[PDB]
């Protein structure tokens, strides 16, 4: 039911259209199944004969044009997102079948949380603050277009073969769907999100980072998070975490969201701290926190 959607939404989806032509899906080659939307490998043709490799997002369908309407304007929200920090849309294909397809360039390494969890890889206290840097550089990119995240988590952050960060989201007045533990106080009380509470997130974020995906909190009850941070209380300091980098993550996590430092600032703080370290500290995992979900 294309014409009963939006007549601003399909002229904006017309200038990113991809030709069902152009673009192979690999529904046998699944990139996570996810949830109630999937993500498989694809082949896009790009001006002449060049064979790209992508991330082809899909489902797929039951109100309406409601669900068609919302999965095609978070598609189309990414138009303006040129930073090498932020994932990119290569377009959006329009299947004469079904549900419309997202094309995304393929992110060689995953997610950043899975990425630093792997017991096969060994990063340093230089490339994990260097992760947090790159995040925090595409955060300042996106507080500058007036554009809130509203769930920064290092799950949503993805990795490609430069291992570039890309900053993305892989995707009810009182019911719980909410990732309350990234979650600044103002925004648990009142339900709304700032880019101060995004602060909050990325600061959380760097802890992940710090103890190579740990889950954050992980003996409190998601309903009762406001009571435990009420009683003064902030995530430890992870073992491998710089003092500095744990201060500034204390920064992010000021209760009155106005003091907290802004993504500019936070770009200039952390790429200091980064610049003092040579690649010398390994990080290990926590034997606290293996298998902790
Ligand atoms: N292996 C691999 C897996 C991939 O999976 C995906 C990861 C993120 C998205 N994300 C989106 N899918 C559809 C619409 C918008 C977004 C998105 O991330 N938007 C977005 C971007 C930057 C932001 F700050 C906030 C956002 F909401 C889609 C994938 F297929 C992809 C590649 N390589």
């Amino acid at each position: 039911d294309l014409s009963a959607l939006n007549p601003e939404l399909v002229q904006a989806v017309q200038h990113v259209v991809i030709g069902p032509s152009s673009l192979i899906v690999h529904f046998n080659e699944v990139i996570g199944r996810g949830h109630f939307g999937c993500v498989y490998h694809g082949t896009l043709l790009d001006n002449d004969g060049k064979k790209i490799h992508c991330a082809v997002k899909s489902l797929n369908r039951i109100t309406d044009i409601g669900e068609v309407s919302q999965f095609l304007t978070e598609g189309i929200i990414m138009k303006d997102f040129s930073h090498p920090n932020v994932l990119s849309l290569l377009g959006i294909c329009l299947r004469s079948e079904g549900s419309p397809l997202v094309v995304l360039p393929y992110m060689k390494h995953g997610d950043l949380r899975n990425f630093i969890r792997n017991e096969t890889h060994n990063p340093t206290v230089k490339d994990l603050i260097g992760f947090g840097l790159q995040v925090a550089k595409g955060m300042k990119f996106l507080a500058s277009k007036k554009f809130v995240h509203r769930d920064l988590a290092a799950r949503n952050c993805m990795l490609d073969e430069k291992f570039t960060v890309k900053v993305a989201d892989f995707g009810n007045k009182t019911g719980a769907k909410l990732p309350v533990k990234w979650m600044a106080l103002e925004s648990l009380q009142t339900q709304k999100f700032t880019t101060k509470s995004d602060v909050w997130s990325f600061g959380v974020l760097l802890w992940e980072l710090m103890t190579r995906g740990a889950p954050p909190y992980p003996d409190v009850n998601t309903f009762d998070i406001t009571v435990y941070l009420l009683q003064g209380r902030r995530l430890l300091q992870p073992e491998y975490c710089p003092d500095p980098l744990y201060e500034v993550m204390l920064k992010c996590w000021h209760p009155k969201a106005e003091m907290r430092p802004s993504f500019s600032e936070l770009v200039s703080r952390i790429s200091a701290i980064f610049s003092t370290f040579i690649g010398e500290h390994y990080v290990h995992v926590n034997a606290t926190y293996v298998n902790v979900k």
